[PDB]
């Protein structure tokens, strides 16, 4: 009476996706997982992960399957989408994390190889429902059969300024995220014909970058359109980012109500989407934290009554996949 | 008369400040060098460098000397401050560069040891007149005799801000500087009393920090006193930060105007301080690069006619160390 | 009764060996910690470490104390150690790791100072036995005093050398360490006065570097002496190194036997001291491990049936710090 | 003049290029070929993050690489039959993509109307590699597909042929501490061939093979069967160290190879191997030229017959100039 999922592409998010499915002992069971190497290497970087550690000791491929005592995983290694067996596996949900099916229309290939809903792991071209825990998630449908879970930096920016909003008010919000080195980008410098910057020396480079989470946050909170914009700086860091948000608010308030506010949401509205700390935090502090959003207390500072340039931070590999084992169990129960 | 002068502390910027003024055949003359290391060592220093590469191949050490041709600088390695012989070498300028007596009581020392002027590298405590090259270094007077050249941070955001101020008006400014890491930085972590955060490992972490150069803008641009604040974030690379610039200004704009503002005025007013591009540039672009401030035209964003988010580059070392030159010689001519 | 000890020098080494004391739920009592700063921030470092996560969150530091629920350990900021009160706390072992007393009449100042025994945390001078748990260990005698557990190098060298010399012989070794980043590399090009190489940019460059620890091999192995060298190459990593044997054995065999040889004595006489794998590892995947030499057996490679090149890996920090608390435990039992 | 074509504009490509026009080759380059249009190309050829910009006179104009009065048609085939190299007048393909390494595939640029192919790395099957310095001068007019080994065997060759003429050598095992490369991954990714090749290439020090040692014996075929090696690739965008282990056939000091090396150096070697003592590091060796650099100081010796020796070399523009190196004396020959 569980649900039943697959995971198509087994990279940075889908495997860690299935390590915190595992980790909570969730309800969860995961059918088949769809990449495209064999499954002896993906078993090898499921178990080892040079940002996350090692995992399952005892995992083991065989038969084609990933063998974790009894749970026994199909891999597949299919290209052509519409040879991808949903309808025979019974599968309720495709959390679709490859990165090239981002199209709706693209997405739309999972319904018609089976599968009854489908789960997007990124921001998502069309009519296609975005949600953020904490947010707007209750908003879901259960009839809308292909949602997305939008970005990393969304789910970070979007619950500061949920709660800004409702205490305070936002006029006009200006975003940066200080982000760490992801798979698009390149070990030496190559080609990257959508951005020629992010083909430069990953690790050799801070490197400018547009992102889009501003205006996802004006959908999830609709008050906020028009109202953000936004960049982002690509560094020298295997995992962990930072949002740095420069603020006018509509009512006059101090640094300390802001902290307060925010305090109170992470115990209360906020519970296990927000944390709020005062410590001397650095980004590898947060590597396998679970939050969406850690607001840095003591590195934001305030021009006047309202103005402010806020800082939170997020792992933007565990915390993410974190929020899709989240939003797979709330669409579930719905 | 030539200019005599002395490097007080061979660190990044006593050694690039050398080699900037033998790279323009200036005609400032450097009588000694002072540190904490023999002479032999520092050469070697000098002559290899892990960010700017080689220079003087047929630089050497010799007599206590360093021998380049027919120009022969006396090395020292005095900490005391006091027995430093300044008064029998006829020192114009000490180039305080050591980063331990930015207290003008301390920097003072120098005086009394028989110089004529001091120019701390770096923000200094106490009644000392700051300059930034292109934005108020016409105020320095001869009866000053110890001065600043501000932060490296600084000399990016001021001239930046001062071409905003004229052609728009500034009404609120917040600032983020990503930096690269220095050599107050530490390999692993390590204990920093003023600054726990700085002393986790640099190359792991992007680590907050805190930054005089908003209030430090108040100061040589009076009228932006009190509407400017700012942050940092340490990255790891080892050279080349840049400044984001989130500001409101006074009347409505186009994003367009702004960069015409500034083309116009790295041409003009600011020919030298400043540089325009609208090139697809990342941050190793401009090792080596002599301005203080580059506008980086393609990674600005615009939320309305009256708030944007700049972004300006800057080589913290080479283009600090051209400017110390820049200033020495102004110095020199007044 | 149980060992009272006491850390010198709160760094790498002393947090890691407390950590790893707490973690074993050692008998081992640390009374007092000493370093150059405030408890307060030296609790931060314990807690927070970039390498190894996060570490005993309900510890506090109150009242100048290290308070760990019922445990609490005095902090000290003592830097003459002539005025380190080791008499009053009744201290069995002074720890010293703070790279500062390797000579055996530094160390010996503990012992005026009232201590009983001094455990040099590197390769000690002078009349300093030392010690590789698993090679020599049980040649400690009660009357030494003044001990020493060898490089980090050493720890991961002599193991594998002990295993070759007992099953086949070997008649010249020559090894390479491509060793990770330490505390006394510097972030960005500086003086290093024993070693030019060393000051230049930590993670800019491969560091070539000399190590003695193919000669402290001969001493704990003197059927060794005089049959091996070797260097090091300092590489941009945080942490875990790998050692690179090129050995001539005395008698034919094969790289299987060899690993058959290695194998068996991971599972007897090396138990948690070596450790055997065939995986396809790296280096972040030793992060935590606690084994002084892990044989990488695919990753060796074999020139003809006497001329080997072996690979084992060493966490020098976490299997570093773990010796150290097994030779005190072996040291309180003997 | 000599007229070539480069096939793959990557780290290579590019720095091939820019090492011709450093040095005002009379090499005519005709046409660039790779997978995204010229004005991309154009970018990455005039910005680079290791060796900084190049020709900032250079644009892209009209489908050209326009550089003054040269002007390079870039090209965007990918079916290698489709390569116009017939109605061009190519005397030799500069095959530096990586993926056309069998000498099968490197046929076909010859069916396309090519005179000669140069692969830019270690050919499988039936094809000459040759190592300026070393075993160049047994380059034949009739070889129409050539390789120029691998760096890494640009940088080891030249030692052991020191080695070899001076004191003869009986046993050797390399490592080379290997910058990182594009075959590499930002973060922990599948690679087919390597596993361990596709973790994250800035958090890891990762074993891989190497041809090399065996590729020595190629091109010293008294070498054959006496040298084996490894790699570790390390967390620096550039330049790379061999590591030589060696037992060699008569006695012998530190000193006796270093002078030969030296002495090497300055005549039979001559901007090929570079001896120093300095206190040197891997960055000092970004943009040197040589395809060796001993470095004195590192190495140590056991005893009279075994050593441990150090030489350094810039995997980018080291390989680059030999390639520009082994193109005109092709010409010339
Ligand atoms: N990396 C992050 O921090 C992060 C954060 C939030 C969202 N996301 C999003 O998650 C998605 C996955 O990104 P990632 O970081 O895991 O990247 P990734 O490169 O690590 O993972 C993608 C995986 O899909 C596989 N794949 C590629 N083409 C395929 C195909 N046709 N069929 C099946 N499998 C295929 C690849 O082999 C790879 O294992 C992206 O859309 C990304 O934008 C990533
Ligand atoms: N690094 C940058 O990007 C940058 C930019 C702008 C300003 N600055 C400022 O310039 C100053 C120098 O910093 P740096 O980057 O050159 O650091 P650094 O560590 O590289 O240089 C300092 C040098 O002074 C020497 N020294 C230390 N104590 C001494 C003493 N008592 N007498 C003589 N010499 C002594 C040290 O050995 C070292 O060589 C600092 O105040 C810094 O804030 C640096
Ligand atoms: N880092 C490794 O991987 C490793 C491995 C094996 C052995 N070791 C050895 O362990 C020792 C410690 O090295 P580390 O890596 O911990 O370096 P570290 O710099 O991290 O630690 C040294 C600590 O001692 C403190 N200290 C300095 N002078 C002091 C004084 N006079 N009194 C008290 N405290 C003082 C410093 O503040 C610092 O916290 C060294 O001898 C090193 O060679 C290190
Ligand atoms: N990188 C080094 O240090 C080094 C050293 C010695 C030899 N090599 C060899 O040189 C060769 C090139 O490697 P690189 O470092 O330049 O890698 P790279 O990835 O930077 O360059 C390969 C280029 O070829 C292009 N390309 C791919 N498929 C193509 C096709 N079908 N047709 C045309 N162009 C295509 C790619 O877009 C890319 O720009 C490899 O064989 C490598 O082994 C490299
Ligand atoms: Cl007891």
């Amino acid at each position: 009476h569980h649900m039943r999922i697959v995971i198509n592409g087994f990279g940075r998010i889908g495997r860690l996706v299935l390590r915190q499915i595992l980790k909570r002992n969730s309800p969860i069971e995961v059918v088949a997982i769809n990449d495209l190497v064999a499954g002896d290497l993906l078993t090898y970087l499921f178990k080892y992960d040079s940002t996350h550690g090692s995992f399952a000791p005892q995992a083991t491929f065989s038969d084609g399957c990933l063998v974790m005592g009894e749970r026994k995983i199909r891999f597949l290694a299919e290209k052509d989408v519409q040879k991808l067996p949903w309808k025979d596996l019974d599968v309720d949900v495709v959390v679709e994390s490859t990165g090239l099916f981002v199209n709706r229309d693209d997405a739309a290939k999972h319904l018609d190889s089976g599968a009854k809903r489908v789960l997007i792991t990124a921001p998502a071209k069309g009519d296609v429902p975005t949600f953020v825990m904490g947010v707007n998630h209750q908003q879901f449908d259960p009839a809308d059969v292909i949602i997305s879970n939008a970005s990393c930096t969304t789910n970070c920016l979007a619950p500061l300024a949920k709660v800004l909003l409702d205490n305070f008010g936002i006029e006009e919000g200006l975003m940066t995220t200080v982000h760490a080195a992801t798979a698009t980008q390149s070990v030496v410098d190559g080609p990257s014909r959508k951005d020629w910057r992010g083909g430069r020396g990953a690790f050799q480079n801070i490197i400018p970058a547009s992102t889009g989470a501003a205006k996802a946050v004006g959908l999830c909170l609709p008050e906020l359109k028009g109202k953000l914009t936004g960049m982002a700086f690509r560094v020298p860091v295997a995992d962990v980012s930072v949002v740095d948000l420069t603020v006018k608010l509509s009512s006059a308030t101090t640094y300390e109500a802001i902290c307060e506010a925010v305090k109170h949401a992470a115990n209360t509205s906020m519970k296990n989407i927000m944390y709020y700390t005062e410590e001397a935090v650095v980004s590898s502090d947060f590597i396998g934290c679970e939050y969406s959003s850690i607001f840095d207390a003591q590195a934001g500072v305030a021009l006047n009554d309202r103005f402010f340039k806020l800082v939170a931070w997020y792992d933007n590999e565990i915390g993410y996949a974190t929020r899709i084992v989240d939003l797979l169990e709330y669409v579930q129960e719905n």
